[PDB]
């Protein structure tokens, strides 16, 4: 069964990680607040979040593991050191510079990714030297993400699910204990985390050590499979991380707005990040291998049988998520930041992008779906270019949207973005012939829809009889929070099972079996 893969070990290591990068950003919420100084940190800590959410997602595992253990079964391990070599030494000098490039040129880099900047000069000088510190990061999470996946390739998988921690564990230290010492002490942050980005290298180099596929890098611009690996990084990325990078081009707009324009649609991404991510993980860890074990057999009804399983899968968690999120932005907002110098001015400001954010929630997990379903049969261009033809519409919505929404509309111009590249990628899927759904998708809708009608009544009422949201300190709000969460859960589930919906038969799928079976005994 597929859904062994989840349970694995890391399971309870997905909630320590998200615990703690929720710690993390409380802490900086505490003590920073959402104004001039986190403005300039989340600028500048913009790249760097967007690699740290590529490892701390194993999505470079996912793209590389299958070509390095192509190439270290057929065609040997004392290759592929070498291949190793030739990759890591390419993405090292790449990256290194680009790094040093964009360090001597750090104020011109935030000319133009937050040119309303340049009114405020001393905002403007902070961003720029912010972004100097943190450079060195996209180099150093890059190797580690390397790493992590040659690590992967030998099946040792707790020592990289684990290397996302050190990160938050530098950024809590430092923003707790060393900010006082720094001049201003948003300084700490981006030391942090550069230190970091040295602490998830190093913690892994040991272990790469000991099998053996601990080389030094070398540049060999003649070996076509380093080039392909390391050349067709960027476009993988892009066909499943527009939404992300949107949030870099939207910085532009939003460097034009209000005071912590930048950090209330940061905090705002990061609450969405949690179903996101644990979410799209989940189904990329299901999806991928399979569908790609059965493109490669030949195997044309369990690739369309996992394709439609995993696309229920998304409706049934993600569309009670997106409206639970957005109905509970409120709460969310102030029972886990409003402290410190984040004011209930920041909540509001963080609830209302929150709240456009979540239009989009049902969109990013069914690219994470549909967009294997292209990878599986190694068809990059289709979603590349559905891809480019989103950027483009949500900058569109931009201008269609700032004027009466501000930092709100940006945020909404990225949820109806997400929703519009799923659409996209279904209709292409249907088009080229390659999905055909199975029966029964409007009933299965159907229920959905009214237990999720269901969940929102019972969640209106639980928020009608509790108190204020800033009552208490923070235990006693988030002990509030878990008992209108768990009220909405269990709404949810109980109307699905009036309404006929077996939750344990469906993760009991006939193709859950076969599908596991004909990838572990490979
Ligand atoms: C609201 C506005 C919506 C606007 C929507 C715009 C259209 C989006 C479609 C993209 C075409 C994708 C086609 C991808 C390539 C198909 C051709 C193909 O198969 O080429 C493979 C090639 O041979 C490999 O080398
Ligand atoms: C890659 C190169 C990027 C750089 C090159 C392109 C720069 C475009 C900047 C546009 C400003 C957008 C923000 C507009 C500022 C005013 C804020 C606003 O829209 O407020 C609404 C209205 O004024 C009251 O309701
Ligand atoms: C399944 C659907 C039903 C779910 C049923 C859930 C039961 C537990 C709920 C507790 C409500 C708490 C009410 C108020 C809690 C805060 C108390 C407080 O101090 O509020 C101020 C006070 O009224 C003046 O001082
Ligand atoms: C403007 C001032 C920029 C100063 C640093 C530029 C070169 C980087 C060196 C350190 C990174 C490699 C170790
Ligand atoms: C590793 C996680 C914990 C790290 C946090 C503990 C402090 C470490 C360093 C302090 C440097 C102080 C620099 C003083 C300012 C110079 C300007
Ligand atoms: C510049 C400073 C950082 C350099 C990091 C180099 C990576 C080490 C070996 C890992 C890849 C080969 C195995
Ligand atoms: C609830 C969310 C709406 C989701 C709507 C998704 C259903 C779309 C149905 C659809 O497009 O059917 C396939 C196509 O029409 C045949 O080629
Ligand atoms: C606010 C909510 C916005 C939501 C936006 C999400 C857009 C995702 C795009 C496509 C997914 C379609 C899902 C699958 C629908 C298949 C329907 C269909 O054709 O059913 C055939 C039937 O089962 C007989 O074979
Ligand atoms: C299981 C239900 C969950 C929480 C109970 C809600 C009541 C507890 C939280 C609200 C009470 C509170 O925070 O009281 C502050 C202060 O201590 C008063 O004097």
């Amino acid at each position: 069964n597929l859904l062994k893969s989840l349970a694995a070990g890391r399971c309870s290591m997905t909630m320590f990680s998200r615990v703690l990068g929720f710690a993390r950003d409380a802490i900086v919420a505490r003590i920073f607040g959402a104004g001039m100084a986190t403005d300039a940190f989340f600028v500048a800590f913009k790249l760097p979040n967007l690699l740290r959410r590529i490892f701390a997602e194993g999505a470079f595992s996912q793209a590389f593991v299958p070509i390095l253990a192509e190439y270290k079964s057929k065609q040997g391990e004392d290759a592929t050191r070498v291949f190793v070599s030739y990759v890591s030494g390419l993405l090292t000098l790449a990256l290194a510079v680009v790094t040093v490039a964009g360090m001597l040129a750090a104020p011109w880099v935030i000319m133009v990714t937050a040119p309303g900047f340049a009114d405020t000069a001393d905002k403007f000088a902070l961003t720029s030297q912010l972004l100097k510190i943190t450079f060195p990061y996209i180099l150093l999470i890059s190797l580690a993400s390397l790493v992590g996946a040659i690590l992967n390739t030998w099946n040792r998988f707790s020592i990289p699910a684990f290397a996302p921690t050190l990160l938050n564990i530098s950024m809590i230290g430092f923003a707790l204990f060393a900010a006082p010492y720094f001049n201003p002490p948003v300084l700490a942050l981006a030391w942090a985390v550069t230190v970091g980005g040295v602490l998830q290298l190093v913690y892994q180099l040991p272990h790469l050590k000991k099998i053996g596929m601990l080389v030094l890098p070398r540049i060999n611009f003649h070996d076509a499979g380093a080039m392909r690996v390391v050349k067709q990084m960027g476009p993988a990325i892009l066909g499943v991380s527009v939404s992300q990078i949107s949030l870099i081009i939207n910085t532009i707009f939003a460097s034009f707005l209000a005071s912590g324009s930048v950090s209330w649609m940061y905090y705002a991404d990061r609450l969405m990040e949690f179903p996101s991510g644990v979410l799209g993980v989940a189904l990329g860890t299901i999806l991928l291998p399979s569908l790609s074990k059965s493109f490669a057999s030949g195997n044309h009804d369990e690739y369309n049988r996992l394709m439609d399983w995993g696309l229920r899968l998304c409706f049934l968690l993600a569309l009670p998520s997106a409206v639970a999120l957005g109905i509970l932005s409120g709460p969310l907002t102030v029972s886990l930041f409003q402290y410190g110098k984040f004011t209930a001015f920041d909540a509001l400001m963080t609830q209302r992008a929150l709240i456009a954010y979540s239009v989009g929630l049902i969109g990013l997990i069914v690219v994470k779906v549909l967009a294997p379903g292209f990878y599986s049969r190694q068809d990059i261009k289709t979603p590349v270019k559905i891809a480019i033809v989103t950027l483009i519409l949500t900058q569109l919505m931009n201008l269609a949207f700032i004027g009466p929404l501000k930092h709100a509309g940006l945020s909404l111009s990225i949820g109806l973005a997400a929703c519009l590249n799923a659409s996209l990628l279904y209709w292409q899927l249907r088009k080229q012939k390659i999905f055909t759904p199975q029966p029964g998708w409007m009933a299965f809708l159907l229920r959905l829809v009214v237990a999720v009608l269901v969940m929102s009544g019972v969640l209106l009422g639980m928020l009608h009889i509790m108190p204020e949201w800033s009552l208490g300190t923070m235990p006693w709000r988030l002990l509030r929070l878990m008992a209108v969460v768990l009220a909405g859960i269990a709404a949810y589930f109980a109307a699905l099972a009036v309404l006929g919906f077996k939750v344990k038969e469906f993760a009991r799928r006939t193709v859950l079996e076969s599908s596991g079976e004909n990838l572990y005994f490979q």
